[PDB]
């Protein structure tokens, strides 16, 4: 098992550029989806453009020879899709190719092989029929819960990657509907709206940490999933959202000391959207995004550069469970304005595949959307 831990360290990574643009936004994203289509992306990638992806995805190739990261990851996609008789989890890479660009033999083997990449051959000068085939690929692998993906796509389009991650599961300690009730919440710093807040009396594997500064919870789903959520102490969110690192984690996964307690979690629905080029530029990636991004491994007939980079999420919690989506598409989508109101105990939390220890999903709630 490796590249995880570069993967979770990546999250963090990722995370803290996001966290640190505002502190009163609800945040969502999935590591995996992300990390996947730049991997895949950095094969048809060299030099500089190429190193700073890899060492972006807080990998360095003085400790691990590229084939290993791309072999990794050939193997944690295996394993993330191997079918699990309790959950529900797949993750899917496509590459949408016009017909008359001519491409790199090389590169498309290394997808197909070493991210078991799908490779479709679209005339982008039916842009009506070009977004309808990507997005239905989104929508059937997302089961429904992220259509109609991409909205425009440019005229002049010859290559396109979408990336996409889907994730169901069931709480071992679920709770209950007749027990959930309708909360005050201040929508804005004038008026207050009723949500739906759940419930639960009994024993749940909580602790405390002090170099986080905030309770922890673990939350496990039937199957090979867990949810794991942090309470920062009063004024103590940055803090807790700079100290995140794997091996924390890796202490509180190894605690089975479950105490009595009243758990209190609102009933959620929200999503994320991002244009990763600054944020990702923050992380060292940036000639990919220039103008002097060299991807002469995938076409040499076209000057292939990222212009935007668009990751979108959504997961839901309710009394019995966890339900999650993400995708990237490495182009242009449209932002949302996420509603701005901290209702004073935000919390963050991280949803991992305890099989390739993978950070699935992560994020932090501060507004009980329920959009
Ligand atoms: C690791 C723990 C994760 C649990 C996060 C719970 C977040 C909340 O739901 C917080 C929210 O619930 C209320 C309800 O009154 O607070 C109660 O529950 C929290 C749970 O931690 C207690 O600490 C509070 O004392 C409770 O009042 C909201 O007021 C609170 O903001």
């Amino acid at each position: 098992n490796k590249i995880t831990p570069n993967l979770a360290e990546f999250a963090f990574s990722l995370y803290r550029q996001l966290a640190h643009q505002s502190n009163s936004t609800n945040i969502l994203f999935s590591p995996v989806s992300i990390a996947a289509a730049f991997a895949m992306l950095s094969l048809g990638a060299k030099g500089d453009t190429h190193d700073e992806i890899l060492e972006g995805l807080n990998f360095n190739l003085t400790e691990i020879p590229e084939a290993q990261i791309h072999e990794g990851f050939q193997e944690l996609l295996h394993t993330l899709n191997q079918p699990d008789s309790q959950l529900q989890l797949t993750t899917g890479n496509g590459l949408f190719l016009s017909e008359g660009l001519k491409l790199v033999d090389k590169f498309l083997e290394d997808v197909k092989k070493l991210y078991h990449s799908e490779a479709f051959t679209v005339n982008f000068g039916d842009t009506e029929e070009a977004k309808k085939q990507i997005n239905d690929y989104v929508e059937k692998g997302t089961q429904g819960k992220i259509v109609d993906l991409v909205k425009e796509l440019d005229r002049d389009t010859v290559f396109a990657l979408v990336n996409y991650i889907f994730f169901k599961g069931k709480w071992e300690r679920p709770f209950e509907v007749k027990d959930t009730e309708e909360e005050d919440f201040h929508v804005d710093q004038v008026t207050t709206v009723k949500v739906p807040m759940m419930k639960r009396l009994g024993m749940f594997n909580i602790q405390h940490c002090k170099k986080l500064s905030s309770w922890v919870l673990l939350m496990k789903y039937l199957g090979n999933a867990t949810a794991i959520f942090f309470l920062p102490d009063e004024g103590k969110l940055q803090h807790l959202e700079n100290e995140l690192t794997h091996d924390i984690i890796t202490k509180f996964l190894e605690n089975e000391d479950r105490r009595s307690a009243s758990l209190h979690l609102p009933k959620l629905s929200i999503t994320g959207t991002y244009d990763l080029k600054s944020v990702l530029g923050q992380l060292g990636i940036t000639k990919v995004f220039s103008n002097g991004a060299d991807l002469s491994g995938v076409t040499e007939e076209a000057p292939l550069k990222l212009s935007k980079a668009v990751h979108k999420a959504v997961l839901t919690i309710d009394e019995k469970g966890t339900e999650a989506a993400g995708a990237m598409f490495l182009e242009a989508i449209p932002m949302s304005i996420p509603p701005e109101a901290k209702f004073n105990k935000p919390f963050v939390f991280l949803i991992i595949d305890q099989n390739t220890k993978a950070p699935l999903f992560m994020g932090r709630v501060v507004n009980p959307t329920q959009k």
